[PDB]
């Protein structure tokens, strides 16, 4: 596909936007519309074509609700098929948030800006949890959330690749592994509270500038997550099939760490979120301190509601509705 290329008496291609596993994005002008459009093309094979079949299905069963919730999510105008190949009509959107955090020099944005990402986000959650819609995501992350216009802080979600409706679930090994959830390292089913997880992991890094948890592989990933948190509660690694990977059980019946060959790794739980903010010592590196809007008071509401977002029991977790309500929210 080349600059200048007319589609069936409607489109006009102008260039790459971006590449990706299923295959690529373009830059297009509808000429009955008269606006700029986005297209993505899916590449010709029988593998790539079954999983969009489902994206499409899952984005359409969406357009059919009419609430005043569903507007934080990209909306997809058309699809048809052309040289064998399954295409995909969205809105044209700006520039996503890891290309903001990299305009910082990695610095972070400030709590008032961050406050305004998670209440957006909250919101898309609640509209997911719809019973007759019942959708998880799967892949949450900086990458996939997108501004709707550079001037402005409005947000919407995009690639609905590895989505799945509750009870529908085809693989084992989902998420992205900074953003994975605990229940889908220790190989045990996963419902919607795996997107509220990746959440939380999202909204501190956009304020500090780095990630949370950033492993190298799945075993460095759990042990940079024990460093902060500690040892996971009994009850639930008594279900989990891969708890064995990680830790080991006592005659007594505690679970502890597994051997190592050693220069890292702090005790259980004495990595305290309490420095990783920098509360009490005026933000992340003091770089705040004179700054307004960033006094004790509001930070202790942050850390609270983040909190909130990371226990492990899934079924205790916050949901979007209750989170929504919370005093970090209060006027
Ligand atoms: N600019 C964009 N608008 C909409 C969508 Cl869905 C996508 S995916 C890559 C860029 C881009």
């Amino acid at each position: 596909v080349k600059n200048g290329e007319k589609w069936m008496d409607r489109y006009e291609i102008d260039s790459l936007i971006g590449k990706g596993s299923f295959g690529q994005v373009v830059k297009a002008y509808d000429r009955v519309e008269q606006e700029w459009v986005a297209i993505k093309i899916i590449k010709n094979k029988k593998a790539f074509l079954n999983q969009a079949q489902i994206e499409v299905r899952l984005l359409e069963l969406m357009n059919k609700h009419d609430t005043e919730m569903k507007y934080y999510i990209v909306h997809l105008k058309r699809h048809f098929m052309f040289r064998n190949h399954l295409c995909l009509v969205f809105e044209m959107l700006s520039y996503n948030l890891y290309d903001l955090l990299r305009n910082t020099n990695f610095r972070g944005v400030s709590l008032n800006l961050t406050r305004k990402f998670a209440q957006q986000m909250c919101t898309a959650l609640l509209f997911l949890a719809t019973p007759e819609l019942s959708i998880i995501h799967c892949d949450l992350k900086p990458e996939n959330i997108l501004l709707c216009n550079p001037k402005r802080s409005a947000i919407k979600i995009v690639d609905f690749g590895s989505s799945c409706q509750l009870g529908q679930r085809i693989y084992q090994y989902i998420q992205s592994r900074f953003y994975r959830s605990p229940e889908v390292l220790l190989g045990m089913p996963y419902d919607l509270a795996i997107d509220m997880w990746s959440l939380g992991c999202i909204l501190v890094e956009m304020h500090t500038g780095e990630p949370l948890f950033s492993g190298a592989n799945e075993v460095d990933q759990m042990n940079k997550i024990v460093e902060v948190l500690g040892i996971p509660p009994a009850h639930i690694l008594d279900q989990a099939p891969k708890a064995r990977k990680f830790f080991e059980k006592l005659p007594d019946g505690t679970w502890n760490l597994k051997k190592t060959k050693d220069r890292e790794y702090k005790p259980p739980g004495t990595r305290k979120l309490h420095n990783i903010l920098g509360v009490e010592t005026g933000g992340p590196g003091g770089r705040r301190a004179g700054e307004s809007g960033h006094t004790v008071a509001d930070y202790l509401k942050f850390k609270d509601l983040i909190l909130r977002m990371l226990d492990y029991d899934p079924k205790t977790r916050i949901q979007p509705y209750y989170a929504l309500q919370h005093s970090f929210f209060k006027k």
